[PDB]
DNA sequence: GTTTATTTTATTGGTCC
DNA sequence: GGACCAATAAAATACAAC
């Protein structure tokens, strides 16, 4: 477990949301481009969609 | 909107039973105090940060 | 000014090709 | 192996009551 959670940089999550808005599934060759564009992990990355597509799916509330 | 001093009192005692709690227990609690199980999912998330504020009672 | 409920990183364990 | 989902926790926030 541990891996005590880090809050993303607001530049960082305005990139990330960029590009979310493109694609809600990202491409392993984007991911190489988002991570290095942002200093994070691709895993980091791919879990943001990963989670990031759970929040739209609660927008069902609306 | 304040829980019941008879729930909280439910609450704690499970609490003290255990920090975390099995489904099968959020069960019985919940509809034992008609609750929510995200709500009483919630109190025990919530509850957990309070111990680690413990500041000599 | 102090004391329930939502949002955001993050890992875990299931699937499906 | 890689992608996806959901369940679940903890840290960080927020917002109401009091």
């Amino acid at each position: 477990g541990r891996k005590k959670r880090i809050p993303y940089s607001k530049g960082q999550l305005r990139e990330l949301e960029r590009e979310y808005a493109a694609n809600k599934f990202i491409t392993k060759d984007k991911r190489r481009k988002i991570s290095a564009a942002t200093s994070l992990s691709e895993r980091q990355i791919t879990i943001w969609f990963q989670n990031r597509r759970v929040k739209e799916k609660k927008v069902l509330a609306k």
